[PDB]
């Protein structure tokens, strides 16, 4: 087994802290999620269920000690975030890069102080293709400038992804966590995976990207459909995905509800 969860954060104001949430020893990637306010005339905004983004800076520093890898996720399941027109997209790549991307250079302007992130991982559910290709560009060449940083995607579990699957194409992430909930045409429902195992066959065949990720719901709760029980899955999946060259490990929605379940505990034997 030996195996990588990542896990997004921010989802709820009650939820057990970031710090205490890397702690765990559960995760290899902590996503916090999300910067969903972009583009069409609007400044940049966080939607992080109120938690203070500078209170942040130290967990992000304590989670990344423990060798936690921390990311940002833009866009997110709802908000009113676009980037329709070229200048959005190179506004938005300069914007990601000076401020969580780079240390400072002297700034009182950046929202996580001067915690400076592993990555940006692109959860676009609306919108479209768009500019996403020429934003994915600058951030790509800004990685080949000497700024190390990770790209990643959550594209939903039809392949290609409406929103993603040209830029995914271009093969620019390290990483995909598909989403296997929220759409029964490729996600687990009424004890039956074949609509899963069929998704998962193509998209760690046909998806250019390094690793690839299966994305559950940590709860029957945290999903409208898709929620799967740890045994199955490591009884149902695993096998089949162990096999593959491109397995990446898991992805868990989310954190909040993760605490709750003690989901990654059971797949994993309880660690620690
Ligand atoms: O670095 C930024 C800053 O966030 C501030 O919190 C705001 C939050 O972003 C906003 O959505 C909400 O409506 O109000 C809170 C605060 O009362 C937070 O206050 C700052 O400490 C934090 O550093």
């Amino acid at each position: 087994a030996n195996l990588d969860i990542a896990v997004y954060w921010g989802q709820n104001f009650d939820e057990r802290s970031l710090e205490a949430t890397c702690d765990t020893g559960n995760y290899a990637y902590v996503i916090i999620g999300f910067l969903n306010t972009f583009g069409g005339g609007q400044t940049p905004a966080l939607d992080i269920s109120g938690h203070s983004p500078s209170g942040l800076e130290p967990q992000i520093k304590h989670c990344q000690s423990k060798n936690v890898k921390v990311l940002l996720s833009i866009g997110g399941p709802k908000g009113p975030y676009s980037l329709d027109s070229r200048s959005d997209a190179n506004d938005l790549a300069v914007y990601l890069f000076n401020n969580f991307l780079l240390p400072p250079g002297h700034s009182e302007n950046r929202p996580f102080g001067n915690a400076v992130l592993d990555g940006i991982d692109f959860h676009i559910e609306h919108g479209g293709p768009s500019q996403y290709q020429l934003l994915a560009n600058i951030l790509s060449s800004f990685r080949l400038a000497g700024t190390e940083f990770a790209l990643t995607a959550a594209p939903q579990c039809v392949y290609p992804d409406p929103n993603l699957g040209t830029v995914i194409n271009s093969a620019t992430f390290d990483a995909i966590w598909v989403q296997f909930y929220n759409n029964p045409q490729c996600s687990y429902s009424s004890g039956n995976a074949e609509a899963l195992m069929n998704a998962w066959r193509e998209w760690s065949m046909k998806a250019r990207t390094k690793k690839v990720f299966l994305g559950f719901p940590a709860h029957p709760d945290a999903a409208g459909s898709g929620y799967m029980p740890p045994e199955k899955v490591k009884f149902h999946v695993f096998p089949a995905a162990k096999k593959s060259y491109k397995f990446g490990g898991i992805m868990l929605w989310d954190s909040y509800w993760d605490t709750v379940s003690n989901f990654s505990s059971k797949i994993l034997g309880e660690g620690w």
